[PDB]
C-alpha cells in the first residue's frame, strides 16, 4: 500500500520529442508517424505576440525555415500547415519510436501526466489536472512551450495537452492536439485572466476512499447526507455541484470499502466545515482533488502498460 | 514558472525492467548489461519469510528454474549468485535498451525516482525521498517488489534503490543494488518498527526558497536567528539539525533570490511555532521535505536530460 501523485511512465513520448527552430525562436514538437507538431507562436518574435497575425506570419516561412532536430539528427520538412493554434510539419521520415497513440480533448477534472522538455530534451514529469476554469497548475520555464500532456491506456498513448502559455498567475494555458485551446485563452499576450478556481469535487472523495484503503479513516464519521444538502456546501466552499454521475462513477470505490458514496460526501462536509485541525490524510494537509476516480482504482489495482 | 514534485523521466529505465519467476512467486528484475538483478525474496513461498535461511533455499534452485521475461521474449539463464539481499542472474543476451548506468548508495535526506512495475511492466513513476529513519514513503502494491529509485544525470542513470517490503506501518524498505538495505531492516517478516520520522530541514529550506523564486513569499519576515536558536527550534519540532554543510548547500538559492539563508531559517523558525495560519506554499498546506537544494535549482533551471 501507500498512495502518491503518480505520473505515467513517461518512455514512450520520451521518444517523439524534438526540437523545432524557426529564426531565433526554439521550443519543442511532438513527433509521431512523419508529422511534427509544434505551437505556432515558434514563428513569433518577441513583438510579434502583442497582436500577431499568424496567417501572416507564417506567408514569410517555407519548409527549410524549420529546423526540426530529432537528438542529434536532423529530419527534413516537407511540408507545413497551421490547424488551428499549431503547425503541423511533415518531415520525410516517419518516426520509429512512433507509439500507439490518440488525440483526445479532456473535460475539466480530467488528469493527465506531463513531460516538462526543453529543447526537444526531457526534463521531468509530474501528473497534472485539467482545472473547472480550462488553465493547469504546472512547471514550465522559458523553452518548454509544445511539451505534453497525456495518458496511457495499456499500450495506446491519449496526447491531450501541447504546452503554449503561462498567465500572469503563474497558471498554464495550452491547447489540445488539433490546435485548440482549452478555455477561452488566446496565443497573444493580453489581458487574460483566469476564472475562479474550483474544485472538483468527485477526484476530492475518490482521494478519500484511496486514504480509506490506504488505512487513513479518521474523517470518516456517523452522519449522511443528500446531493442537494451536500451541493449547498459543495457551493458555499467553492466546489463542483456532485451530480448523480459523479456519484456512478463513485460506485466501484464505494463497492470496494462499503462506504456509501453519500457517507462519503457527509464525511466531506464535516471537513469543509471544521478543517482538519492539524492532521493530515494520505500526507496531505489540505483536500486533494487531481486524482480522478479511475486514477484510485488504477494505482490501487496495479494497471500496468505495454 | 510553476514548481512541482516532478519526477525523472521514466524511458530509459522502463528499458531495463523484466519479469522474474522463480516457482510460484513473481517481482520484477533489473537487466543490465548480462545480468539480471532482482530480489532475493523471490525464492520463498509464504512460510519460508518468517526466518528464511536464503542459503539453503537457493541451494535448492538453478538456473533453469528463474524464468526471466523481457516484454514477451525469455532470457536464458546461464548463471545465478547471491550478493547480499539481491540475487543477480547471469543472462546470455546483454539488453541491447541498457542506459549508461551507476550504481550509488543514497544517504537519508536525498531524493529520487521510483518506476512502479508489476510483473515487469511499468505502471507510474513518483518522487521519493529516503527518510532520516532509512524507510521511503512509496505506493506499492503485491508484485511491485524489484521496481528501482533512480536518479539521472546528464545521460547516466545512478540506481539508487530496489524494493523489498513494506512494515506494518505502511512505509516502505528496500535494498540499494548492492543488495544492502537501508536502514536496520532485514527481509523476513518479523516485528521491525520504523525510528523517529523526522523532517529533512535543509529540503524545507530549499522549498522555501522555491516558493519565493515561484512567487509565494509571505513567509518572508523581519527576522534572522542563528544555527544554534534555530537548531533548539528544530529539535522542539523533531527536524533534523542544521549544519554548516546544509547551509553552505543552500548557497547558490540564497545568492539567486539574496535571502540570506539564516533569515529564510527565520522564516522557517516562526513557521514551525505558528503553522501556516490556514495559508498555503506551492500548493501545499504543510511544510514539503522531499525537494533536495539540487532539485529546486533542477527544476527552476530546466535542466534535460540525454
Ligand atoms: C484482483 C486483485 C485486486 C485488484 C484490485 C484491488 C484494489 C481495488 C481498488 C479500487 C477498486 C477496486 C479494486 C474495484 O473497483 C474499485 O473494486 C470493486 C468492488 O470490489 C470491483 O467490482 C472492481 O472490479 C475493482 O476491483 C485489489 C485486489
Ligand atoms: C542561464 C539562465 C537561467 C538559468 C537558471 C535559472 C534559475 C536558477 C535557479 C536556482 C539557482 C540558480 C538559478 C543558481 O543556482 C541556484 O543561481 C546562482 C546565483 O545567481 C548562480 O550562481 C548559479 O549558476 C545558478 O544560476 C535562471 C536563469
Ligand atoms: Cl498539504
Ligand atoms: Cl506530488
Amino acid at each position: 500500500s501507500g498512495f502518491r501523485k503518480m505520473a505515467f511512465p513517461s518512455g514512450k513520448v520520451e521518444g517523439c520529442m524534438v526540437q523545432v527552430t524557426c529564426g531565433t525562436t526554439t521550443l519543442n514538437g511532438l513527433w509521431l508517424d512523419d508529422v511534427v507538431y509544434c505551437p505556432r507562436h515558434v514563428i513569433c518574435t518577441s513583438e510579434d505576440m502583442l497582436n500577431p497575425n499568424y496567417e501572416d506570419l507564417l506567408i514569410r516561412k517555407s519548409n527549410h525555415n524549420f529546423l526540426v532536430q530529432a537528438g542529434n539528427v536532423q529530419l527534413r520538412v516537407i511540408g507545413h500547415s497551421m490547424q488551428n493554434c499549431v503547425l503541423k510539419l511533415k518531415v520525410d521520415t516517419a518516426n520509429p519510436k512512433t507509439p500507439k497513440y490518440k488525440f483526445v480533448r479532456i473535460q475539466p477534472g480530467q488528469t493527465f501526466s506531463v513531460l516538462a522538455c526543453y529543447n526537444g530534451s526531457p526534463s521531468g514529469v509530474y501528473q497534472c489536472a485539467m482545472r473547472p476554469n480550462f488553465t493547469i497548475k504546472g512547471s514550465f520555464l522559458n523553452g518548454s512551450c509544445g511539451s505534453v500532456g497525456f495518458n496511457i491506456d495499456y499500450d495506446c498513448v491519449s496526447f491531450c495537452y501541447m504546452h503554449h502559455m503561462e498567465l500572469p498567475t503563474g497558471v498554464h494555458a495550452g491547447t489540445d492536439l488539433e490546435g485548440n485551446f482549452y478555455g477561452p485563452f488566446v496565443d497573444r499576450q493580453t489581458a487574460q485572466a483566469a476564472g475562479t478556481d474550483t474544485t472538483i469535487t468527485v477526484n476530492v472523495l475518490a482521494w478519500l476512499y484511496a486514504a480509506v484503503i490506504n488505512g487513513d479513516r479518521w474523517f470518516l464519521n456517523r452522519f449522511t447526507t443528500t446531493l442537494n444538502d451536500f451541493n449547498l456546501v459543495a457551493m458555499k466552499y467553492n466546489y463542483e455541484p456532485l451530480t448523480q454521475d459523479h456519484v456512478d462513477i463513485l460506485g466501484p470505490l464505494s463497492a470496494q470499502t462499503g462506504i456509501a458514496v453519500l457517507d462519503m460526501c457527509a464525511s466531506l462536509k464535516e471537513l469543509l466545515q471544521n478543517g482538519m485541525n492539524g492532521r493530515t490524510i494520505l500526507g496531505s494537509a489540505l483536500l486533494e482533488d487531481e486524482f480522478t476516480p479511475f486514477d484510485v482504482v488504477r494505482q490501487c489495482s496495479g494497471v500496468t502498460f505495454q
